[PDB]
């Protein structure tokens, strides 16, 4: 007996702190999540925290593919560490490459995953929120992506009903797979996220792990028809919720370093107004790696870009 929409509301503006534990191992991408942070987050005004995880690489590969427990105690660490400052939490499954490339092979892993993940937290505060899996692709289809959710919301519900879950789409997160998305009729409690970088040129101009990106490198934005269509695309977003009865979150959406600070200012408050316009809860990505708002070793916030993230 929980409202959704009232819940995505409780979450509201949040940022990710990631290439952290969704790295192979927590460091090996620049950032370790220090405490403290909770306190710069908190403070500086976000309603909560997005943690991406790579459970994968911290788990046996053999039935019952149970997870190795250093680790999931450190994810405590981490979990409880945000609700001190009061901030909700968003937790996933985050880069588990093999179940993209071989979904079939993995399915079963993944379902044992969660198992062991909503059972860890069934009890926490309601202020925890379950993301199933971040940015579906490859052959994890769009058409095969809604068979996979809905077998991790049955693998979650009989765990429990009280926290909300978040259902990504296919296709790399976007809007390209939104409209084939398909959260069941019985699921009561789901907010449908979405990651939105969409003038990935921009957004990802230079992004080594794109393949391609250099030809990005050096873009700006702030311009009329530019914001039109992005402004087609965030109706899109919201026909569809409105005509699905399912809530929004944009789980996602930061500009890489390598662009000008003034079109990522630009970029960024456009598209954080427009989220606001629509009422969408939302995680800025990255706090202080190459997406970063917050230079870690030289305490201070990017303030302009900080300024267009809150309110
Ligand atoms: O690859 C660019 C970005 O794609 C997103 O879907 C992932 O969630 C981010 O972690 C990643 O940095």
């Amino acid at each position: 007996g929980v409202d959704p929409f009232e819940r995505n509301k409780i979450l509201g503006r949040g940022i990710n702190i990631g290439n952290a534990l969704e790295a192979p191992n927590e460091g090996d991408w620049g950032v370790v999540i220090k405490d403290e942070f909770f306190d710069i987050i908190k403070e500086a005004g976000f309603s909560h925290v997005r943690i991406p995880i790579r459970w994968s690489t911290h788990a046996y590969a053999f039935p019952p593919y149970k997870i190795m427990d250093r680790f999931f105690k450190r994810v405590d660490e981490v979990i409880n560490g945000a609700l001190k400052r009061g901030l909700a939490v968003v937790i996933n499954i985050h880069h588990y490459e093999e179940l993209m490339n071989d979904p079939e092979e993995h399915k079963e892993r993944f379902l044992a995953l969660w198992k062991q993940i909503a059972d860890r937290y069934k009890d926490y505060p309601e202020t925890l929120f379950f993301e199933i899996l971040n940015a579906p692709h490859g052959n994890l289809t769009p058409e095969k992506w809604n068979e996979l959710l809905e077998e991790a919301l049955k693998v979650i519900r009989s765990i429990d009903k009280k926290h909300t879950i978040i259902i990504g789409t296919a296709e790399w997160g976007g809007i390209s797979a939104l409209e084939k998305l398909s959260v069941p009729k019985w699921e009561k409690n789901s907010i449908v996220t979405i990651h939105y970088y969409n003038p990935f040129e921009f957004t990802h101009q230079g992004a080594e792990w794109v393949e391609g990106s250099e030809k990005w490198l050096g873009r700006k934005w702030g311009s009329p028809d530019d914001q039109k269509h992005l402004i087609e695309e965030f109706n899109f977003i919201e026909e569809w919720s409105k005509k699905n009865k399912r809530p929004i979150y944009i789980g996602e959406f930061g500009a890489y370093r390598k662009a000008d600070l003034e079109s990522r200012i630009k970029w960024t408050s456009f598209v954080v107004r427009e989220m606001e316009k629509r009422r969408w809860s939302w995680a800025y990505w990255e706090f202080c790696s190459g997406f970063g708002v917050y230079d870690t070793l030289r305490k201070t916030w990017n303030k302009d870009l900080l300024e267009a993230l809150i309110g």
